[PDB]
């Protein structure tokens, strides 16, 4: 086996320990760890980090009594160093620190990677460096070489006390961008592992399956971490109780999960739909789609996603006087709305959702030719771009202008597209907890610019109360807890 490391004591990815953390609970954190020990794990990832609370205070409290009362090694998940400096010095034993990245330059580096090397901590190295997250073999390649040259030269660290992370990217909603992001994940694990002899390699498995029901996320899980470990991994945060042997998986939904693991597509083979085929018969429903009447058939194909032959289906529509404004408003709207309505409930996954929206850029494609501005962006210091990306397909295709500022984006930068589009919103994606910061930062200064244009926060990390707190400083900000509630609010603030 692998070093595994637990993933449930963390304060925005696990519900449990978010509220026991919330309610000061030392014995019901204490049975959490000890239940992932017994289910395999070999250390465990402590993120108390969350929207609106100080991370030092929790710390303060929860780590002497873990110190005194716990079997394996912790793993310090913070962007904070201080908060980093802090539990070592209320943890002694063996420690692991949980990223160390280039984003923002060589200071944040190199303090983390000394703080390791004065307290004989592992460290987590993450390919992030100053233009971005390393995506392709190439780019792992380069920012990883660069990484150890300077862990092992500059900071004296040894190979064996270095995991590195790789990136672990979601492969499990439709995009065509991230279709082989896990095959380049693995490839480059493979090369550094004949370059970099003595370092270790971790990935947060879980992420590569990430916006699937939980039965198709514990399969591809389960084979995403075995072909890892078959290509150098050392190290996993995973769920310990969240994976199945190799043994305990079926040969059809394994060969599936290969397929979409390595993005093996071919002419009418997705990977990912039939992957998900499985886990939801096959001649049968086929037919019955055929047989539909035609109002409630254009909006089959949007809420199925049906795009093989959909140019056909849109003619016998104005071959019965039907208005191309009646088809858009009337079944291909409704469609759309129901795909929102069944995400919003949760009951539909991405994949489709997407193909929904590409269903209506063909359909308005077909009838228009022969509604308003976003301008989008990350935050500061913030790199997760899928979120934002997703947001942007879904008003992109449903005809709205989205104005795509990438990420990193400073509020000057922002202004200065708001200034140039005049859009009839402004929005702000950020998935990091000090991301949210920068948002309260951003419409302070927009406060004394003197604006008063709708700003959609959409960050995960975004408790609707702060959001109140918030309003305290700018009066029209919106929360978005999902990319559709986006749709609805450009609906309601343009008219629609
Ligand atoms: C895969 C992933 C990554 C990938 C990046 C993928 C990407 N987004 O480019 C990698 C591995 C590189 C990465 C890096 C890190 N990650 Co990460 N990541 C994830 C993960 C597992 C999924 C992200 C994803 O693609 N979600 C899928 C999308 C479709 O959903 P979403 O972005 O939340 O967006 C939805 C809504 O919020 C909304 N939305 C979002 N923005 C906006 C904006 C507008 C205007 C609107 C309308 C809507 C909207 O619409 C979307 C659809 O509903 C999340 C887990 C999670 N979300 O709980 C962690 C998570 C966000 N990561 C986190 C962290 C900390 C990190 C790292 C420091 C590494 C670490 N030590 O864990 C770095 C950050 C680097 C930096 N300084 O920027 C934390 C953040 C919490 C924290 N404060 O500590 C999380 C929650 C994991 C955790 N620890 O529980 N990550
Ligand atoms: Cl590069
Ligand atoms: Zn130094």
């Amino acid at each position: 086996s692998l070093f595994l490391v637990g993933e449930r004591l963390n304060a925005t990815g696990s519900k449990r320990f978010r509220e026991m953390l919330f309610a000061r609970d030392l014995e019901g954190i204490l049975a959490l760890a000890r239940e992932q020990v017994e289910e395999g794990a070999h250390a465990l990832d402590l993120s108390v980090a969350w929207t609106g609370r100080d991370e030092l205070e929790d710390l303060r409290w929860l780590l002497p009594h873990l110190a005194t009362a716990l079997t394996v090694p912790v793993m310090v998940d913070s962007t904070s160093p201080e908060a980093m400096e802090l539990a070592l010095k209320y943890l002694p034993g063996r420690v692991l620190l949980n990223s160390a990245n280039l984003e923002d330059g060589l200071e944040r580096f190199d303090r983390v990677a000394s703080l390791a090397k004065a307290h004989g901590a592992a460290l987590v190295v993450l390919a992030i460096d100053e233009k971005g997250m390393a995506k392709t073999r190439e780019e792992k390649v380069r920012v990883a070489l660069r990484m150890y040259e300077r862990l092992t030269e500059h900071h004296g660290l040894r190979p064996e006390d270095l995991l590195f992370d790789l990136l672990t990217f979601p492969i499990t909603q439709g995009d065509e961008e991230s279709r082989p992001l896990a095959k380049e994940t693995l490839l480059a694990m493979e090369e550094l592992r004949e370059r970099l002899p003595g370092v270790g390699f971790v990935l947060g498995v879980s992420n590569v399956s990430f916006g699937l029901k939980p039965r198709a996320r514990r399969v591809l899980n389960s084979v995403f971490l075995d072909e890892a470990r078959k290509r150098g991994l050392t190290a996993a945060i995973v769920d310990a109780g969240k994976i199945l042997p190799i043994s305990q998986i079926p040969e059809e939904a394994y060969a599936l999960a290969l397929d979409l693991i390595y993005d093996r597509r071919k002419e009418g083979f997705d990977p990912l739909l039939a992957f998900m085929a499985y886990f939801e018969d096959p001649g049968k429903r086929e037919d019955a789609f055929l047989a539909l009447p035609l109002l409630e058939r254009l909006k089959r194909r949007v809420v199925e996603g049906r795009k093989q032959g959909l140019e056909a289906d849109l003619e016998e529509a104005l071959k019965a006087g039907h208005k191309p404004l009646d088809l858009i408003n009337g079944p291909l709207l409704a469609g759309m709305k129901e795909v929102g309505d069944l995400f919003g409930a949760g009951k539909m996954q991405l994949p489709f959702v997407l193909q929904a929206a590409e269903v209506m850029k063909r359909a308005v494609a077909y009838l228009e030719p022969h509604k308003g501005t976003l301008v989008l962006a990350t935050v500061k210091g913030d790199v997760h771009g899928i979120g934002k990306n997703l947001v942007d397909i879904i008003l992109s295709n449903n005809g709205y202008r989205v104005v795509n500022l990438g990420i990193k984006v400073p509020i000057e930068e922002i202004l200065k597209a708001v200034e140039a589009h005049k859009p009839h919103a402004v929005g702000m994606s950020g998935l990091l907890v000090k991301s949210t910061l920068v948002m309260k930062e951003n419409l302070e200064y927009m406060r004394d610019r003197g604006y008063t244009l709708p700003v959609i926060l959409g960050g995960a990390a975004l408790t609707r109360s702060y959001v109140e707190e918030l309003r305290a400083i700018y009066p029209n900000v919106y929360y978005a807890e999902d990319a559709f509630e986006g749709l609805r609010l450009m609906e309601e603030l343009t008219g629609h």
